[PDB]
């Protein structure tokens, strides 16, 4: 009926006494603490394992009682700690000159305390000393204590104002940090929520730093130190996407893009791709004028970045257009050939075809495996090379076995000249496909283009669930079909299949029944092929509850979900997207600084006493950007919470 | 209408991959054109009763794959009378890939933009209605023009 | 280059002398006001017409200097106004005592100000003086002082501070002015922000005031009040959905909807509805037991609400079976028959028909005209039972002009026995589809269907836009095809039109054509249907490219709008789905309270001193329900952000 | 700080008209959008514009044209025109009377002055209940 | 003439608004310093 209540966790209750003294010193009675502490005849005075009447003395950060506990050998364990912690300056030097419960893990040292804070003037304090913080990396002793300490360490070494004092080149030292954080969140797949928190922080301080940037001269210094755009190409390694796509990071870049040339045009699209359709038509004359005299007034014009793009865009526009004409333009009755010879498109195509194996070839020196399969536009590039390479030595191979000419209808079932043509025509769709790449140096289709690609993972990981319920409903389906499997004499038209007019043994073969379930997604398999000739209706009634049952999941189901994902992915993915296009944008512009393959595929066939100046000068930059950011940062650190108390302090002063 | 240029954009995304395949399709196809006489009632294209020479031109491939999205074209298009099987299943292939690029990838990324859109734009609704109508209101003030076209001339 | 600037409209400028006298106020001085004061008869002019100290002396609510200013005949005017802004209660009454340019429009009386600010201790000084607001209805002059001046006092009629003080029955005004204000949100259409706001505190102080109910006896009295549960009735008609839906007013319903009868809060979900079959198996020996022993042990059961609703529900479901029944048990004889007398079934289902009938006419002068209208459950019903009107008199009269039997491929076009069997499967529909309204009852299928139907006017409007734009493109292909219309005898199977198995005359005439751009939506029709037989092949084209133009705008532009705002629509409508069912629900039950109607329809066809008292008790719970929300409100009215300047008060005194 | 400009008006100060692009880029951007920050504050409009309405409107299409062509600095410069948009807003809402309502709307530069709101695409202004 | 009163008014608005219980602490600190009686 009631539920008596009693301490369970007792404690040892303090006496009146013991009451009135801690009363004493919360109020900051002088007095009354001197005469209790007078009584040096060794009785209830403090020892090893003490009440502590100084945590509450650095609580109220009143100087006057702190110092007089000191001289009366007060046993100050960790107090230290709490005197950071309340980022009090005056009591901590106290302190700092005096040199078993605790609110504190005993992994944490006063440095790294001070950083976590983020302290500027209680961090510079105790670095006039020394300190050292451990050095992160015995997991198997005690884990909950190793993984705790480490993200301790890391907590401190991220803190903006430590990186300021003590980082010959912090803006590098903030790009290590970062990436480091965003690999520990991975691997540490348990702490990730706060590993993350601190490589958003990295990444900020950099992009701050340079924040306080007055003059172009100050940005050029920092964006072409070179440790040993040397700089700017170190961001695109550690992924500071906020970095790179700072308002004057792009301006500085669009200055080199567009170099001499106009092209800061921003009025009147129309005309914009009618200017730039001129260069694209007198693409050769550009290519010839660079290869004959390099140095010229139209020679170096195809130097220029923006026009290198252009050039090598229509050159590989006319690839495109080359192979169009080939199936409208060529071939009018050479087809009944058993072997043909490579027509007059195809002699005039190859040069390209061999431009893009020697470029691939010609960038896989720079690299390796690494850093160039994780560009899925890479992978796309060696699927054609390796599609064209098969069809040019499939088609001589047909050129030396076969010398006369018989009716197609008369071939073998795999002849070569016919696998030839099957490869080649699957390039083509992959060669067309390339040119949604180029969509990224537009400002309208670039964002879109970038967004498209950035939740494509997430139709793989449904597409392996989609994958193994379409593998058990054909199991179902050709385990009861089987039985009733047709020869083609039988059939009408000799035609066996789901391709026919009549279509048949759909579920006959496991490899049938994978292909005609995956055409009912789209509703093209005709309800008929759950129908057999022996007509047993209970055979026929429970395929066709099969076949609905797979529909219902389907397109019911499973594709309502893909919906589903699709509108939360873009929701997260539309905040970011002017940041993930910038950064594309920039890899984009950056392909075509450097001199190397400034030539069209159709024509690349053809075969210190200075340095210690620099670091000075970029040293001297850094230190005026710090200034500004401890400066700026310390004005926002007050704020109305934090002033009241203080002047709450000062008004406490009513004794004169 | 406030939101007809987004899909404008995304139309230009679709254009280029019905390109791409439609090229690969006609440069498959294009040997096994046959002529009108040679099909049923003299029916060629893909308007007849049987669907016929769905990928012999450009032309004609570039509608097969329009009416496709719609599901009205059918499956028996990719064979074709030589029944080279190796031929006639590659294109086949060909066609299902644009299929599942098309209905299951493309249009459902226009939903999941459109969804977005929408948000933003019923914030708004009311202010940007309100402004059309005013403009609507201050067309019918001025004195000229009252006339109807029937009289106006 | 540069814009000069400089001030345009500048006003006279305050003297040296005149600036040191409002400091002088504004510190606090006295002396140095009184001193000055005391000196200035004879330069400074002090009038109606001059410049004003009193703003500032009430705004750092310094009363001894405010009270120095009156006793020197300085102009007032509406000084009133700023004290009463303030909120300060003591330069109130000091103004009160004493019998160009403003802040405040002309329109803005003390008492309406005061209630703008809901200081329920202003407003009662205030009103103890007799005070008096004006009644609420352009005018002949500025239509833009109408709506101010109209708002200006819904604002104060608004306030909870004044409803509780000088109204007779608090939550019937709050009742009528929720009401009223959501009304003139929408012939105010421009004004229509402020008047919802105003709508929604009024809805929120009456479902408030009951929270501070005590006791059920306190809520009884309230619920069960009559002002000539007669008030829960009334909130059913204010639609004050967030009052009724109240924990408490939803509990003491509860008790009545299980009238004595176990709650059935402890049985299992598969057990719940065991026991609900049982007593509807029971439901005709309920129905004759009240019939004839209404007084007897189990003939007042039926009148339990939640027996009834079974009792109703079973008798119902017994109709929709029986007319499922008919189509599997009348033998094939009355095929050929011309004119068929009503069979088995129809004989014994003509009293359940008449029950419907006789229960909608009873329930129709009840509401008159308007309410019914508002129901769209009753346009079901009204249209269901038309009918079956229809159908048993096309059945009278087909049996007298038809004797003989003939086999129905030779009968006439038109024959009444057709049209009948129309009608009648067409209701069939109708009846079955009732069924969804039983799913308010269920606590897991109640909320969503409430949902379905709440924004079913948002597809409407939205199918309004696509009916414009089918009737556009049917207007062009029936304009391009109908030359080809061709005969039925011409068609294979004498078959015209899109319904036989080869289509054809798709676009021959408008009414074909609709139906053909109708089916396209699901894609059954085939696209032959654009070819016609003179193989003229620009005409054959265009018509396709219309059909083409038309898929695009209605299957990938017009159904992708709808999923948008549909998507749009759900997550605003999620929020409160469960008041709106719980709404819902209380208008079911309370259906079931009232005596009339107890019997279902296959039965129900059978042929003050005491007043006084009560409005005293209303009144005594009306008057702690009050007293405990005007505590409660100025407990909750205390903040930080005025607490402070209150402690800072007193701390300027500094007198000693 | 309408009390601090006022002081420093009246000392006879003036402000660089926004438009040497090349000696400094990022020295050059910042200085117009500082000189674009100050133009567009109400106090010195209210303190320092004939027209202040008309001030508002063609400020913030001009600010709004900027988010554009500067569009690396676009973040700052919208909220800059939407500053503008909300004080000619703002300003109207002290209309007290019909009269003065139609005193502004019917002015002449030389329903004229809604006319030149519509041109600016001043929507907020125009969908006002009054 | 209407202008002015536009100005004038919306001016008296912005300055109460400007007012806040974060800026308001701030010289109610200041004044109590005047602690010298
Ligand atoms: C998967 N499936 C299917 O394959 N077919 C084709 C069979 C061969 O053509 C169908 O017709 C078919 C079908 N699901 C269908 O809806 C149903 C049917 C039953 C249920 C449900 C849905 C849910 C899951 C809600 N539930 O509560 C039960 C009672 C189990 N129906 C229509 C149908 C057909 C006959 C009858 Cl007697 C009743 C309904
Ligand atoms: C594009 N495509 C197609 O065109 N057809 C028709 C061919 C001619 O009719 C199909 O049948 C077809 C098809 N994609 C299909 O699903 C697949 C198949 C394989 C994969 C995947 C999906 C994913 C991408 C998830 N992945 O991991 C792999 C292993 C590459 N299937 C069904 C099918 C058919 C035969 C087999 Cl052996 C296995 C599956
Ligand atoms: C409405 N419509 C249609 O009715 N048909 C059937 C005609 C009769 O069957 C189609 O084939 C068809 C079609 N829209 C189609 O895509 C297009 C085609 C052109 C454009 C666009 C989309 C957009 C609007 C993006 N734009 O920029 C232009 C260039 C105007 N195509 C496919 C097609 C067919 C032939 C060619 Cl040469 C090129 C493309
Ligand atoms: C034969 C078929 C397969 C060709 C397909 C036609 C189009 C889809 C292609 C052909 C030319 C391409 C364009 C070539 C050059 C440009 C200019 C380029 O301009 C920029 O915005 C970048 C330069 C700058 O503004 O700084 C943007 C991409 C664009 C429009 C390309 C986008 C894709 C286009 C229109
Ligand atoms: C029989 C087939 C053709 C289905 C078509 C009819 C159903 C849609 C109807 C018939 C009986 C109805 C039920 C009759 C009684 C109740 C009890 C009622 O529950 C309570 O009043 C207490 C339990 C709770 O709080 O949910 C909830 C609605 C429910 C299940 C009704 C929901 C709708 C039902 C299942
Ligand atoms: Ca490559
Ligand atoms: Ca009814």
């Amino acid at each position: 009926d009631r539920i008596p209540l009693q301490i369970v966790r007792a404690e040892t209750e303090l006496s009146a006494e013991e009451k009135a003294f801690l009363n004493a010193v919360e109020k900051g009675d002088y007095a009354t603490v001197k005469q209790a502490l007078q009584e040096a005849e060794i009785y209830y005075n403090v020892n090893i394992n003490c009440m502590s009447a100084l945590l509450i003395a650095i609580e109220n950060e009143n100087l006057e009682i702190m110092e007089l506990l000191l001289n009366h050998s007060v046993y100050v364990g960790d107090a230290l700690l709490y005197a950071i912690r309340k980022e009090v300056v005056g009591a901590v030097e106290l302190l700092l000159s005096y040199r078993q419960f605790s609110e504190f893990t005993p992994d944490i040292t006063p440095i790294m305390l001070a950083a976590h804070t983020n302290n500027y003037e209680i961090i510079k304090l105790l670095v006039q000393k020394r300190v050292t913080i451990p050095r992160p990396h015995s997991s198997e002793v005690d884990s909950l204590r190793h993984s705790r300490s480490r993200l301790n360490i890391y907590k401190a070494l991220a803190s903006p104002s430590l990186i300021a004092l003590s980082s010959e080149d912090p803006i590098l030292t903030a790009f290590r940090l970062g990436w480091e954080l965003k690999e520990l969140s991975k691997v540490e797949n348990e702490f990730k929520a706060e590993y993350e928190e601190l490589s958003q922080q990295c990444k900020l301080f950099a992009k701050d730093l340079l924040d306080q940037a007055r003059s172009s001269r100050e940005l050029e210094i920092i964006l072409n130190h070179r440790d040993d755009l040397a700089k700017l190409k170190v961001a695109i390694k550690y992924h500071q996407k906020e970095f790179v796509a700072q308002p004057n990071c792009q301006q500085l870049l669009a200055t080199l893009w567009y170099d001499g040339f106009p092209g800061w045009r921003r009025k009147h699209w129309v005309v914009k791709l009618l200017t730039c359709m001129t260069i694209g038509f007198l693409f050769p004359m550009l290519s010839i004028a660079y290869l004959i005299s390099p140095r010229s007034n139209l020679g170096l014009f195809i130097k220029k970045p923006f026009i290198k793009f252009i050039c090598h865009t229509a050159s590989y526009l006319t690839f495109l257009f080359m192979l169009l004409l080939a199936s409208q333009h060529i071939v009018r009755t050479d087809l009944h050939v058993q072997g043909p010879p490579p027509t007059v498109v195809e002699w005039m195509i190859l040069p390209w075809v061999l431009g893009f194996i020697w470029g691939e070839i010609k960038e896989m020196w720079d690299g390796g495996f690494t850093e160039y399969i994780h560009d899925w536009w890479n992978l796309m590039d060696f699927a054609m090379n390796s599609l064209y390479l098969a069809t040019i030595s499939l088609k001589i191979m047909a050129y030396v076995k076969y010398n006369g000419s018989r009716p197609r209808e008369e071939w073998e079932m795999w002849h070569p000249t016919l696998i030839a043509e099957a490869l080649f025509a699957i390039s083509n769709i992959l060669s067309s496909l390339r040119l949604i790449s180029l969509f990224t140096a537009n400002s309208h289709l670039g964002p879109l283009q970038i967004s498209l690609g950035r939740m494509l993972l997430d139709i793989l990981k449904f597409l392996f669930i989609y994958c193994l319920v379409l593998l058990a409903f054909a199991n179902g389906l050709n385990q009861l079909y089987f039985y009733y499997e047709t020869r083609a004499i039988d059939e009408p038209n000799n035609c066996k299949g789901i391709r026919c007019e009549k279509q048949n043994n759909a579920f006959s073969t496991l490899f049938e029944t994978l292909q005609s379930l995956f055409w009912s997604v789209f509703g093209l398999l005709n309800l008929y092929v759950t129908n057999v000739k022996a007509r047993h209706e209970f055979t026929e009634f429970v395929g066709a509850t099969m076949f609905g049952t797979y529909n219902v999941i389907s397109l019911v189901v499973l594709l309502n979900m893909l919906i589903a994902m699709m509108n939360n992915s873009y929701q997260l993915i539309a905040d970011h997207a002017d940041i993930e296009w910038k950064f594309a944008r920039t890899k984009l512009w950056m392909s075509y600084f450097d001199e190397g393959g400034t030539l069209p595929p159709p024509f690349n066939i053809i075969p210190n006493a200075d340095s210690l100046i620099q670091n000075q000068h970029y040293q001297e930059v850094i230190r005026n950007l710090v200034k500004r950011y401890v400066a700026a940062m310390i004005r926002n650190s007050k704020t109305h919470e934090g002033l009241t108390e203080e002047n709450f302090k000062e008004l406490k002063q009513d004794i004169s």
